[PDB]
């Protein structure tokens, strides 16, 4: 990654084998649970587009993901590609050339040009670019692996509500509904979905209750 | 995180592997015991908003809490904006824009701004000011899932005065008592919950024994 | 905890995870066995108040002597007030003002405040000011968790001498023996409460026996 | 390795305990796994032709290949020299002399003289040079162990589609297929070798699939 | 322990939790034998009597060896205070008092007496000569712990020659034998103790035989 | 060890808990397997002769392997006295003396000389030296440890040649055959000790085969 020193200047700075383990072991432990991405992208702190290729192929395991990762990753370098397109033939000597889609992936880019770029004065963000294509493809792949439709969450007629939100908002996420559809799912299919003893308490609350509200009048 | 590095200036460092992993375990662990609180607290000391939403978005289960969360935050950030309006239209150039709540909240501000706040002379605190909302909804949280009321702490038959006096204040904490009432109760409802050969040992200490006292009595 | 950094100079720094966690680890693996403490005193080692509730919240089961602590830690804040009483009404602007037992207990105080005092020229040492109190407490719960007297230590007819001294030494610790008595007991209870054939060969060694030639003398 | 330290010079740091574990225990769990190969390099970030030699001198197992490894090292050390061939006789007092093919390997080089290489103006990239012999004969080996033919990876009558791609995708990077024939395969070999419920769901779907297209048809 | 930092003068730095918990589960782990001590002290490296009591102190068994330990430190500590008396009565305002046995013990000194004796040109070297009183107790421990006399390792008669000579020089080596008697016992006892199978064989090797070549003999 | 700080100059760090329980975990799990040594190497990279001492003083087990390597050290270091003597007789008031054998093994020097030594402009490398002359023990060590002749590898009629070959570079690396003669063997030996099927398909490959063409002729 980039760091910033202990006096102010930013540098490279090696990948940490513990960084390198976490990873492995949270795709080892999760596969592409959605919780996964957030971790990605924390473990992945001020990555160079050199580290996050690291990253990804120190993965041995779900290889069809993977290759569905570098399907989205082709695609938006390509996008990138259309709208930033460089000067062929000879670069001026002694100075910076401007990076291509595959350059921000880092599949045709030294890593002296990575460090280059994001320490320029402004930086041209190589390792953030492609972290956003990382990210965009890892997300289909949690919708890919989402094993259960939000339709087929139903609370049991002995199952705790709590433990049915829980699979509820489990989903949901899985499934990736806007914010705006969890902040609305309690007012509808939440209710709905619920067992026939909750569902009478749940209508007799009103609209507009909270989720906490719902939960304790289930409790 | 924000930290004084080793010549003094507030700079960005990453979140460490170790406190990533340190909360998501904690959580897997613990779930929301009361001590999951001041472990969250002290596990985001110096956070930005960016390392806050890390941390709770690295959490896998407990999705019905986190959407309870999710609601306080934005409870809170109403507030916020009551008390805090912002001037709406164009910033000067250059020059530090005021947090709206959801900047505060992090899913509106770069990590750039966020900075930016942190370490303004003197500092907008938006990592301190969301970390109060945050821990606002989590002790709402450990409320909820507080599994048994104090009126149903007793000691039993056989049960060593200090096993239940354990019982007795674990309840408390996580049904979320005042200090008041924690340091009252052992004038009142310790005793009355004790069982009989030790509440006539008690009942004859007096009044104003300390918790030490009662311990030792009923050893 | 405040540090010196590389160069000389008194800053804050974060709790961290692994400190937090040794100090879990240790409560719950150790309870209140009295090396419980020495190694308490030495995770806090450079604590603010703050970090020293920080240990103390992390930890989740032991609320019984934990509401004990409290109660200590209020009698020797209220001590401190009869001490050292604070000027009531408005503080010079800019200026330090004198803590109250609250403030050196973290409750009224702030981080900032902490910070100010402990790095005053000279110190007001808040941190090791409340440590001192904290320790108080917790050897008075060492003491009440000590399950055995020191008079129902006796040597078994074939209990090994090292084993027994070994049970009555930790017994001596947890019961709280001054070092006098520790050093004493060698010549007194140690031999009364040693076996027959043991207590014969001891007796024949004369007073001023080292411990290490009664354990020789009794392999 | 090289290190850049605080203050931004080129230093030799030793190589550390956490790096010397991590390579020696993916050996151990991993053996020759493709994902093996880019863990080797990043935790050769910075490294000596010294450091590359601990590494790979620290394998216990694995012999047969490490006799490969050093056949494969000794043919790019015997290229090398018939690219750059370096003066016989003495070197100018105090001066640095060229590196041979054993001084890029460690084997006829000191640290010394690695680092004078490795920290020169402009480098001589010793270690750079020797860690790409390294993973040429890797990769041979990676091929070497590989278990199974692209030929043999077809899809069983109840198996998911998306654990036949897995094990597709996971045989034809061990087989060191290039990226074009990944890409490609997906057009022609991962259908014809999908079961006949699938391979006709594919067959409708036309060319142009994309494998996320793909993996949707047949779920 | 006082370390110098990164710029080169020394300074306190706390004991760390690794450090703590290192020393703690060494005891644990293997009691007292032999090895014990040279990890005593390379953890201890750099320790003040703070720090080496603090280790001593988070011993949690082995109270009878701990009771012996505090003897002999009681023992040298008295021959310090003959071989050095202080001036009784006050000292010079603002001036380093001499230490006294109990002060390098660490009972009677404070933290900062101790940097100060530690840190002053020249060092008055209080936790080295602390060390050295610990470690004279530590090995008459060990001696004390070692369950066997030289005179009872013998070689079994199908137990492999290399076996018996680790028994032979584990046991030397805790009954405390000078390196002299160690090298010297290789013409003698090691033989003397060998089975008549090996014995023989060794017997015509004649004097003069490395411990390599006796071992080779009877492989 | 000796470490260039963040400024670079050379001084003493103390040995971390890391790199003491790495050594003494490999000699626990891997005793004198050959690859030991590049990791007691590793380990040991910067170490003063105190700290190699400490290194090999903290082994437990394995007494008849650490009297062996002190007669090996022995015989060296009686060999540097006959190369360089030393002036009998008073060193001269603050000046550095020169190191005898029993120096550089750190039976008779303190640390300070050592570190005098070893950061001298130019340094006298006495933790190099010393190591040396422990890697000389250790070698002969592994040889002595090695439980099988090359002679009696030999492949197995179902045996995988790749396995066989595993055998027979680990035998030879514990047997301490020159690369001369593993470069050679592939060529004799290997073939000879193969099974009748894969000899038959090695003899008609013809001579000058690489390793990675009888493997692949034999899998
Ligand atoms: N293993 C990888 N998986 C997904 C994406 C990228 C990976 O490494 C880099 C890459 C990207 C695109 C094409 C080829 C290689
Ligand atoms: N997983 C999260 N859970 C609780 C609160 C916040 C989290 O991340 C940020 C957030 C806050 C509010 C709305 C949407 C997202
Ligand atoms: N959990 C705590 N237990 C013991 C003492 C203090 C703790 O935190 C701070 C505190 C002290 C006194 C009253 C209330 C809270
Ligand atoms: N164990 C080793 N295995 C493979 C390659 C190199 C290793 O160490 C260095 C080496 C290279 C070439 C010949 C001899 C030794
Ligand atoms: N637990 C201790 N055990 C052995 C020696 C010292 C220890 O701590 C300090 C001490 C020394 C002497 C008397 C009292 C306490
Ligand atoms: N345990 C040791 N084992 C082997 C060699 C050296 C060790 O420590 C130092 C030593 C060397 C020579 C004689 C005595 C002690």
């Amino acid at each position: 990654p980039i760091v910033q020193n202990l006096q102010g200047q930013m540098v490279h700075q090696c990948i940490s084998p513990r960084t390198l383990n976490a990873w492995v072991k949270v795709v080892e432990e999760k596969a592409f649970s959605p919780e996964v991405i957030p971790m990605f992208s924390a473990l992945s702190c001020g990555a160079t587009p050199q580290d996050l290729n690291t990253m990804l192929n120190t993965v041995g395991g779900h290889q069809a993901a993977m290759q569905m990762l570098k399907e989205t990753i082709n695609e938006e370098a390509a996008e990138w590609d259309r709208l930033h397109p460089v000067h062929a033939g000879p670069i001026a000597p002694g100075q910076m050339r401007e990076p291509r889609g595959s350059d921000i992936a880092g599949t045709t880019s030294t890593l002296q040009e990575q460090i280059g770029w994001m320490t320029h004065n402004p930086p041209i963000p190589v390792g953030e670019i492609y972290k956003r294509w990382i990210i965009l493809g890892l997300n289909k792949i949690v919708r890919m692996y989402s094993p259960t439709s939000i339709l087929d969450i139903r609370q049991g007629p002995k199952e705790p509500f709590r433990d049915y939100v829980d699979r509820f908002y489990k989903t949901l996420r899985a499934e990736q509904a806007s914010q705006e559809v969890k902040n609305a799912a309690t007012e509808t299919l939440l209710v709905q979905n619920a067992n026939p003893d909750c569902k009478t308490i749940l209508k007799a609350l009103g609209p507009g209750a909270t989720l906490e509200e719902m939960m304790t009048a289930c409790q």
